[PDB]
């Protein structure tokens, strides 16, 4: 009926999906927000079950709610222990693991791919990805073990994940992809004497940026056909790494409107 208790045997088991072993062994993730419910539905994943708390769902709640599966009437308390979030949704949800589709990529004309390298925060892997979704990227490489289902990617990346093309490799394996297609690549590094507004970003591109507190080996700097830097006029010596991939990203989009 109403599940106030957080000892609540049925939520002890959905609260073991916020760790990654229990989410891929039982193929079972949260899906926290009405919009990301909203656009897992649109991507078709599957839901089993959704919590609602018990003190009403908000407007946007409310018809993602309509447009629905065992419900849970649920205490803050509750949510809260599912949530990771300061302020917890009122809506939470138990999805199915989609069918891990092995299709192969190959980019198109107009291919624009971000390259991330040492993005190991699922946060900040989510954040990137809303960048690149923003942009009109076609797929993001991941160089280093990616998490398609943590619950932080899923909030940062505002739900973007279920559907923008994300794959994972080791960067000897990516590195190897990008040459295999012929696909340009530009590096970021902040010794590089091109600004990011003087490379070419024609339609077929890869575009790669190393962790914010760190540069592209030069195993990726050897590879790229320009090496380009975006400008600091401060006392930041850096930017998180989705806001670099916004402004790369953004400037790509600039040049193609014209």
């Amino acid at each position: 009926m109403r599940i106030t208790s957080t000892a609540n045997p049925r939520i002890k088991e959905l609260a073991r999906l916020l760790e990654r072993k229990h989410r891929d062994s039982q193929r079972r993730f949260l899906i926290e927000g009405a919009r990301e419910i909203e656009r897992a539905l649109q991507a078709g994943i599957e839901l089993e079950q959704a919590l609602v708390w018990e003190g009403g769902l908000n407007p946007e709640e409310q018809q993602v709610y309509a447009a629905l599966l065992a419900l849970l009437e649920v205490s803050e308390a509750v949510l809260k222990k599912l949530s990771v979030r300061d302020n917890p949704a009122g809506l939470i949800a138990l999805a199915r693991m989609p069918e891990r589709t092995l299709e192969e990529y190959r980019p198109s004309p107009d291919a624009l791919i971000l390259v991330a390298v040492g993005l190991e925060k699922p946060g900040n892997l989510g954040a990137v990805l809303r960048s690149a979704d923003a942009a009109g990227a076609e797929a993001v490489l991941v160089a280093g073990g990616v998490d398609l289902y943590s619950p932080q990617v899923i909030r940062n990346s505002t739900g973007v994940v279920f559907s923008l093309r994300t794959l994972a490799a080791s960067e000897s394996e990516v590195l190897d992809w990008i040459k295999q297609h012929n696909l340009p690549l530009v590096a970021t590094t902040p010794h590089a004497e091109a600004l990011y507004w003087e490379a070419n970003l024609r339609p077929p591109v890869a575009i790669a940026v190393g962790p914010e507190h760190e540069g592209l080996r030069a195993a990726w700097l050897e590879a790229a056909q320009t090496q380009v830097r975006i400008p600091m006029q401060g006392q930041a010596d850096s930017l998180n790494v989705s806001v670099s991939a916004a402004l790369l990203l953004y400037e790509a989009l600039r040049q193609r409107l014209l």
